[PDB]
């Protein structure tokens, strides 16, 4: 048996495609071979490379597989096009899969989607333990866009609660031009920062403060980013910094170190950029939610034997007839993967239940130092290190 | 047109423009706004917007205006208001998240002057307030800003 | 009290160990001061004579 998926990517001209379609791809020869799930059916995929910030494109491509004919689009990581994407998937019916954080617009009425990614008021509310943990008084954040105000909601809604002093801080269009920033930073003394970016971005502002000459013994920054591993901690290991961060991929696993290990050849298979103060060979964390929501999507279609995919079409309304069926086996199954376990919150849809452990920057390295849970709250060895009788 | 449906305005806008127009006054919803202001760019005609939405800050469209105030500027007058008042602690009191995009310049004034900011968001539903009025109550301040 | 080439290598394990501050004040006695890079410390406020 065949079964077609609907790939849409935002291409890069030139060089590889993105690193979400070689997961993709990795991961749909992974479950083509190593027959633990799907023994009578195999999966095939049509990737569409789009327009990066677009959403006409968008539309165009993804009625284009709908009269293809697809089991579920996959779709971008730009929140209108995943918008449009959305809206036309919920009016066909197909279901959706988000391995990127959006804005969720609050009275908008769909239930044809998923995002595998983690919420922010789950990760704001894990950074408001983070700092009730440390017992800061002062603490400046400091965004990129706009957006990101969106993704910190609890942090700035924390000071009703609290005695938090809070003052927060844009980092400008040019990425290069922290300095000024930097500078009123250091004269405001403050020593207790949230940074909210990419690691990209979260690199070239740790450069930029090196070279400031910023971080010492005093001062403390806490990532809401994932992927703290990325980094390279040569150039700041020796100079006694607290650089404190959040991880989900649990590389403690021996099998999500054999997942590493299988695409590090196609990791080296783009070059790397030494300038740019990031790791090469390391996952990228929305490869590893791609690679994660494909899984747990063969693992839902797995369970329903009678899958045939139509080709819809866009300029009818006529729905298809499995997708409400297929859509309430998605949203309740319990796959493991390289993000730790897998649930869905029933009300929407979104992935609010997770195992994240926090990590520090020791004298050795980064270092796992403790485990974050919703329910569990915060367990960590540092609070358990002087347990008397 | 369907309430937050951007497909269906995309279809909508289709159609109208299989019929033919000049420009189109589109939706006042944030995403059926982004959608066919994308579809128009891509097609050329122009965009007229009256409600103000989210704007992507590198998103390259170049065939749409707006008529509402840009919330800069009213955040600027906010300030400008509120630093002739001569005030020290104030509440912002919003009901959607957008609004935190409206008023970031109010968020980023701490940074510029020493202004207590108290910033607590309204319910799900809007009969509900009092709540938030007895938690404002028992906060003990009085300089609210909704 | 060393060589410009030296002054350049402990410079650049005083900036990996977090010596570049404004408390740090440094004097050489070497006269090649101006072989050195004078850009990664500029701006870490230190004194440098
Ligand atoms: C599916 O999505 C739902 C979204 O609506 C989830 O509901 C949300 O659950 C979280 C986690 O339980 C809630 O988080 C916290 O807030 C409560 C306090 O709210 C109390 O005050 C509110 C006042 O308006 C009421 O609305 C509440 O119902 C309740 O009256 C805290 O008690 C929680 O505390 C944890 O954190 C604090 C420190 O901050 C500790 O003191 C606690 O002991 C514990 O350590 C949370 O902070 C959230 O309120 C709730 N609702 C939303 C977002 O609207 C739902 O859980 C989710 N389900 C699954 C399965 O994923
Ligand atoms: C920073 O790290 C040192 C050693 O790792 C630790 O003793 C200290 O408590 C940390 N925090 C601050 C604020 O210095
Ligand atoms: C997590 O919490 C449990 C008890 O709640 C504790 O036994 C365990 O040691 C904690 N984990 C770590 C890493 O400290
Ligand atoms: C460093 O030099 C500045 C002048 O630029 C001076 O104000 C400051 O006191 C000096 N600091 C030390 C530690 O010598």
């Amino acid at each position: 048996h065949v079964l077609r998926f609907g790939g849409i990517f935002e291409y890069v001209e030139s060089g590889p495609m993105g690193a979400e379609e070689l997961a993709f791809r990795f991961a749909v020869n992974t479950i083509n071979r190593n027959r633990t799930l799907l023994p009578n059916t195999t999966l095939t995929y049509d990737t569409q490379k789009i327009n990066l910030y677009d959403s006409f494109e968008a539309s165009k491509k993804a009625c284009d597989q709908l009269s293809l004919g697809v089991a579920a689009i996959f779709g971008p990581s730009h929140s209108s096009s995943a918008n449009a994407v959305q809206s036309i998937c919920n009016a066909l019916g197909v279901p959706h899969i988000q391995t990127r954080w959006k804005h969720q617009v609050s009275d908008n009425k769909d239930s044809f989607y998923v995002s595998l990614y983690p919420d922010f008021s789950s990760l704001s509310r894990a950074i408001l333990d983070l700092v009730q943990f440390f017992k800061w008084k002062t603490v400046t954040v400091v965004y990129d866009d706009s957006t990101g105000l969106i993704r910190l909601q609890e942090l700035i809604k924390a000071p009703s609660r609290y005695n938090l002093r809070l003052k927060i801080r844009q980092l400008p269009a040019d990425t290069k031009d922290a300095k000024p920033l930097l500078k009123e930073m250091k004269r405001g003394k403050e020593f207790h920062v949230i940074f909210d970016c990419s690691h990209e971005m979260a690199a070239g502002i740790l450069k930029q403060a090196l070279a400031m000459g910023m971080m010492t013994e005093y001062y403390h920054y806490i990532f809401t980013t994932l992927d703290l591993f990325a980094l390279d901690v040569e150039p700041y290991r020796y100079s006694g910094v607290n650089m404190t961060g959040f991880r989900i991929l649990n590389t403690e696993n021996t099998q999500v170190s054999s997942i590493i290990e299988k695409w590090s050849m196609e990791r080296l298979q783009a070059p790397p950029k030494p300038d740019s103060g990031l790791l090469d060979g390391f996952m990228t964390t929305d490869a590893a939610l791609m690679y994660d929501a494909v899984h747990v999507v063969s693992v839902a279609v797995q369970q329903f034997p009678q899958m045939t995919v139509s080709s819809l079409q866009c300029n009818r309304h006529k729905p298809w007839r499995f997708g409400t069926r297929f859509m309430s086996l998605i949203k309740e199954a319990h796959w493991e993967g390289l993000t730790g376990r897998i649930t869905f919150n029933k009300t929407n849809g979104l992935r609010t239940d997770f195992d994240l452990d926090v990590i520090s920057l020791k004298e050795e390295g980064l270092e796992k130092i403790g485990t974050w849970d919703p329910a569990s709250g915060l367990n960590m060895t540092e609070s358990q290190k002087g347990k008397p009788a």
